[PDB]
């Protein structure tokens, strides 16, 4: 029997699920038949972004006949992907390269998760204890009366976009979020710390409690970064929601909040994905949206500002415009994460 309070049992539960990454990646198209989860290898994972950057190439180029089809059938070979009798589809626009990115990151995280659900052969303590333990990082359960659920609740609630309609968001459960070495590490002495929501498919969690949230390698497409190779937040609950990529058929997912400190921002209109670059002494990239939570309506929670809701017009307008503020740090020790949410999406089907 498990020594865990069940809240903590039925999250370790859910995403140490191997079967449910599986299912994750046959929705994606990843042939999990032919390329078995526990056989793909970090090196595998390496030659698939190498062959997402001759894509890019075609992309960039608008090339989209024969060279186009090649690129991606070596994509395809390196990372089997099952179509059944179609033709296999073209990756053409920087929407489609983000989905492949979004796959490579998955297995990724799915490479290390399958390493870290291994039992001991012999031993005293249930699976679900020897998973939590693994990941090296403490996840503690508050109660839905508590102060902290109610101030998360209203950020959830009162930053959800009023264009992501599609859906609204339950919170089911609440954990206070210690990851190993996190505290340590982080720039507690840089300015402009904010609460701030980070999204992930539900293949990602177990990859993201234990390495911590992770800039992309060298070898990633540079264009399939809109503000570059960082680590993205939102002040808006549902913008980073849309990132759990959950379903009416899966309907659970998980946002993280993360003390993230930001430092001076550098303030951008337009998308470039050689942000980083432009720093010039600045902390972070601050991508500008049309809508925003106001400063009047801020609190401070264990020491990080609260963008508390609702959004509204922050006097910026452009060629394209973000709908939303997004945030980018490009180094781990910016950010100390400090809850997730257990969220269930109530989905509804508009027309
Ligand atoms: C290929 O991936 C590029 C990054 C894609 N982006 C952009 C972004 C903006 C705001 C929040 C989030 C998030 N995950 O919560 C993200 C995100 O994942």
């Amino acid at each position: 029997e498990s020594q865990l309070d069940l809240r903590v049992q039925e999250l370790i539960k859910l995403i140490c699920n191997v079967q449910a990454m599986e299912e994750m990646m046959m929705e994606m198209k990843y042939n999990t038949k032919k390329a078995p989860l526990g056989k793909l290898t970090v090196a595998q994972i390496k030659a698939g972004y190498q062959s997402l950057k001759k894509i890019e190439d075609c992309i960039r180029a608008g090339q989209h006949g024969r060279a186009l089809m090649e690129a991606c059938n070596e994509f395809y070979t390196r990372i089997p992907h099952d179509f059944g009798l179609r033709t296999p589809p073209l990756i053409r626009t920087q929407k489609e390269l983000s989905e492949k990115i979004q796959l490579l990151e998955a297995l990724g995280d799915i490479e290390i998760a399958i390493k870290l659900v291994k039992t001991e052969l012999q031993s005293p303590e249930h699976p679900l204890d020897q998973h939590y333990r693994n990941l090296h990082c403490a996840l503690r359960p508050l109660d839905h009366e508590s102060y902290e659920f109610k101030v998360i609740s209203q950020y959830l609630q009162s930053t959800h976009a009023p264009t992501h309609s599609d859906y609204t968001m339950t919170l089911l459960d609440l954990f206070e979020v210690e990851k190993d070495g996190e505290k340590e590490a982080f720039r507690e002495d840089l300015h402009n710390r904010m609460l701030l929501w980070h999204g992930s498919r539900m293949s990602n969690w177990v990859g993201i409690l234990s390495h911590g949230l992770r800039i992309a390698p060298p070898e990633a497409p540079i264009t399939g970064y809109m503000f570059g190779k960082g680590i993205y937040f939102a002040d808006m609950s549902s913008k980073s929601a849309n990132y759990c990529f959950a379903s009416r058929l899966k309907n659970t997912g998980l946002l993280l909040l993360s003390e993230v400190a930001l430092g001076q921002c550098n303030e951008l209109l337009e998308a470039n994905p050689k942000a980083e670059g432009l720093l010039q002494g600045k902390h972070s990239t601050k991508g500008l949206g049309k809508m925003a939570p106001s400063s009047a309506h801020f609190v401070t929670l264990n020491g990080s500002t609260v963008p508390l809701g609702p959004a509204s017009d922050t006097g910026i307008l452009n060629g394209y415009t973000l709908n939303y503020n997004e945030y980018i740090v490009y180094n781990p020790n910016q950010v100390r994460m400090r809850y997730l949410l257990k969220v269930q999406f109530n989905f509804l089907q508009l027309w």
